[PDB]
């Protein structure tokens, strides 16, 4: 692969191609995600991190936002507490292999010329517009309060005030990002990610649902839940296993099995995985053991460097 | 009249009455209101501004805030230009005899301290109720922006970091200020003015919707606006009018008229005034004709000094 496909694989979307083609031929070019401070950091971050490596290796500047003025108005708890899960977050994402700029976004967020800014932006952002994008975002609550809609406003402000010429992050983020698009001079490249089925199948992979793999979980634990996990034969659509070997696992990839279920299978390709699987020439049970135990060669470097701190 | 009584005068309601109690005895004491600016100054502006006089009487500390950001925020226009009109309001204030504190909101509304305790409230104060706590104040917006449930949230900041004693406004305050008595330490004293009629009867007296008398309105202007103004026979309930005479004039009162109509009338009291208006003993014509010579008078020197400026 050359640069540009290297960014766009394993991506949902890019917005928009030519818009990143332009920002590859510069020098200097930064890119920038922020994450709510997590108890636990799981696939769906590393999913993220991942990507922004991709970024670093095609010659970006990396800004990751610690972002616990979003998370204290998100209803994640006191700030001094979210900043402290901050500082683990940059460690585990340390642990990742990314070496980047680790920021607190309330550096800057009380800044005067940016609270200026947030009150421009509250002038021409909608609260039917700020709502629709905090839907997969905002913390459930039967009384929405008023953070909910100034959040929206202030990761667009941030994106304007730390001036990244690229923007990552889940889908879910997308319509934050179609409204820092509309609403700032500089229009920012947004390359989105998938977003991970959780292991049950029922919904999306989330830190406060209980239906992750944390990247620090320990073998058996990895083994435990791949086991339990939802994995219909010949499904692919919704299948997390089936993500996690299309996100997370190197090919050529060997599948180990008995003789007596056709032996051991070396597959090319997800393609090939993914062909493999639809019609049941691939059991789950195999492809749950062999996902199990890659995912656990890929993350052992990851809980190994964070085991050492101990 | 005492001191109570004095400030209780021509009140809505006192939020309350033992609070302000507990106020009166303080030797230090403050008391604030906050205008956005308005390109005319009207009999709506003055009646808060009788108040904050009689609170100045009773010994407060009077602070008035030139209400920069919130007009900026309610869609007044750019800063630089509100500005302007909060000084000219500010010589107008000073013309009706207040010598107050005036400061544009904008001085501290930047500070770190109290952007963060934006940020704060915006957590305890539930979208429906700040925008329920709106609805008398936002500037008509078919696509209300999240500038509008920022509005009220500052307010309540403001009322906490000017640290007023009591805060005094029109009735369509009146939910903001329960806000601030539900969401800060310390529990303000709220002081509600009645909202005046519009000259044509149709609504509340506003600076947008042009059916009010300007302090320095011309006394020619001001009998064409009584002429033409909503005055039933009989009827006192949002008669602007009356209004005028219960809020502005000073009693006794004497009603020239011709001896045909019964000659020239001294009542010592709106009651009286009201009285003789229910049962059709003084005619609308009269009432006019009265209430337009003693509110030219009254508004005489507020005229003159902006005049001299010339
Ligand atoms: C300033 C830059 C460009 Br690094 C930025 O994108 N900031 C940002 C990004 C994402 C989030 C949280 C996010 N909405 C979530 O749901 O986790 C907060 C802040
Ligand atoms: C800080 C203190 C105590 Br002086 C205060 O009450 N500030 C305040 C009061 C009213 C307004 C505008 C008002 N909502 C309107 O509709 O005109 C803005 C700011």
């Amino acid at each position: 692969m050359d640069e540009f496909e290297m960014i766009k694989r394993n991506t949902s979307e890019i917005i928009s191609e030519e818009e990143l083609r332009e920002v590859l031929k510069k020098d200097e070019k930064s890119a920038g995600i922020g994450f709510e401070p997590s108890g636990k950091i799981h696939l769906g971050h590393y999913l993220q991190i991942k990507k922004m490596i991709d970024l670093q290796n095609a010659g970006f500047d990396i800004i990751i936002e610690l972002a616990d003025l979003h998370a204290y108005l998100n209803q994640k708890g006191e700030l001094d507490e979210i900043r402290k899960i901050g500082d683990y977050n940059k460690k585990v994402f340390e642990a990742m292999g990314l070496k980047a700029k680790y920021v607190y976004g309330s550096e800057w967020m009380l800044d005067k010329d940016y609270t200026l800014n947030v009150y421009r932006l509250a002038l021409k952002t909608t609260l039917k517009r700020a709502r629709r994008s905090m839907e997969l975002i905002a913390r459930e609550d039967e009384n929405p309060k008023v953070a909910e809609v100034i959040y929206p406003i202030m990761q667009v402000n941030s994106i304007h005030y730390k001036g990244v010429d690229v923007a990552v992050g889940g889908m879910e983020q997308r319509k934050i990002h179609m409204l820092a698009r509309e609403l700032l001079p500089k229009k920012v490249v947004c390359i989105h990610n998938p977003v991970l089925t959780g292991l049950d199948g029922e919904g999306k992979m989330s830190s406060s649902k209980g239906n992750f793999i944390a990247v620090d979980d320990s073998p058996e634990e990895i083994r435990a839940k791949i086991k339990k996990a939802y994995c219909p034969a010949g499904v692919v659509e919704g299948n997390p296993i089936m993500e996690i070997a299309k996100y997370f696992l190197e090919y050529p990839l060997t599948i180990k099995r008995p003789e007596k279920f056709g032996g051991d299978l070396t597959v090319n390709s997800y393609e090939e995985l993914e062909s493999l699987f639809k019609n049941k020439e691939l059991h789950p049970m195999d492809l749950k053991n062999a996902v199990a135990e890659e995912l656990i060669k890929i993350l052992e470097p990851i809980r190994k460097r964070l085991l050492e701190h101990h």
